[PDB]
């Protein structure tokens, strides 16, 4: 896929929410991947649809080809308030698969991003993340594998679940708690990276059993470390969720305070402390102790909601973190 080792992945508003529309060619080159937000659904909650917020279909395709020629990736994100996906059975699953492939074919997207919240949860008795039994989860995994298999090894697959669905699995396994764990595990060989939303999250319990507060360096390290290292699920020491490759692990952050109205924004100064600890093993006097002393140098980078918020906030996120990653001189 020719993706770099330290990425900035930015969500791109296919809409004007007050922050304005940025045409694709006007997006800062500091973003490596652009997650077009969002493919949406109608009555049947399964047929995904997408139309460019500006200009014609042909021109949007051309814009995407241009970006791709510059080494960027353009990914279709599925989710948002108007992108609820429900796959209770095979019929629904097929509408989903076919509609997504049609959109990828039409616009030349490099892959898809799963940003689903509503609709995802574990049924009773669904107890094993390696072998899920909830139809929504089973069918989403199947659809994702089918789509990725359709496009081959270069297909880009990402996802942006909220913490309850991933790290929350440390506390409970059922309902929304840990509900993305089977999805992640089920598609791990196809997964390019996961960027959990470390925002609008309140607090989170680390693998050390301690509580950490969103928007702090300790919290960022504690939450990422769970995917970098793996962790016991639902208080069961014998049910360990395995580590992902470090190059599959990113952290999702708000570009500006207002990009996450319930909190989660962290200053670049504090975030760089977290990054230096995660990547280089260099501590910063925090309470959280990293699982691997020497660090996880192949940690993949940062995601942000969003490109549009970033541009409205003096490009603080993109400028700070591009410089940080560009300045790394990792040896190994
Ligand atoms: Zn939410
Ligand atoms: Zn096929
Ligand atoms: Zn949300
Ligand atoms: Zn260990």
């Amino acid at each position: 896929n020719n993706l770099g080792s330290k990425l900035l992945v930015g969500y791109w508003h296919n809409f004007d929410n007050g922050t304005g529309i940025i045409k694709l060619k006007d997006v800062s080159p500091k973003w490596d991947v652009i997650n077009v937000s969002f493919g949406e659904t109608g009555g049947d909650r399964s047929t995904v649809e997408f139309s460019p917020v500006y200009g014609t279909d042909a021109d949007f395709k051309s814009d995407i080809s241009y970006l791709k020629s510059k080494g960027k990736k353009v990914v279709l994100s599925i989710g948002g308030q108007n992108g609820v996906v429900l796959l209770p059975d095979n019929a629904a699953k097929d509408r989903f698969i076919n509609s997504i492939q049609s959109l990828i074919d039409k616009y030349g997207f490099d892959g898809i991003d799963i940003d689903l919240e509503s609709g995802i949860y574990l049924n009773g008795n669904d107890t094993n993340f390696k072998n899920p039994t909830t139809p929504q989860i089973v069918n989403l995994i199947s659809a994702i594998r089918t789509i990725s298999d359709h496009y081959g090894p270069d297909f880009l697959l990402s996802m942006a679940p909220e913490t309850a669905y991933v790290q929350g699995g440390y506390s409970a396994y059922g309902s929304i708690w840990g509900a993305y764990l089977p999805i992640i595990y089920g598609v791990k060989d196809k997964l390019t990276y996961i960027h959990v939303q470390h925002y609008n999250a309140g607090s989170g319990i680390g693998m050390d059993g301690n509580n950490y507060n969103q928007g702090t360096a300790d919290y960022e390290v504690a939450m990422a470390d769970m995917l970098l290292h793996g962790f016991p699920v639902g208080g069961n020491a014998n049910n360990i969720f395995p580590a992902l490759r470090s190059d599959q692990v990113m952290i999702g952050l708000p570009a500006a305070p207002a990009a996450a109205p319930s909190g989660g924004y962290i200053s670049p100064t504090e975030m760089k402390k977290a990054l230096n600890y995660i990547i280089k093993g260099v501590p910063f006097g925090g309470k959280y102790k990293l699982s691997n002393q020497s660090g996880y140098p192949a940690f993949r980078g940062l995601m942000s909601w969003s490109i549009n918020w970033d541009a409205k906030n003096n490009f603080e996120f993109s400028n700070n973190y591009r410089t940080y990653f560009d300045g790394l001189s990792l040896q190994k």
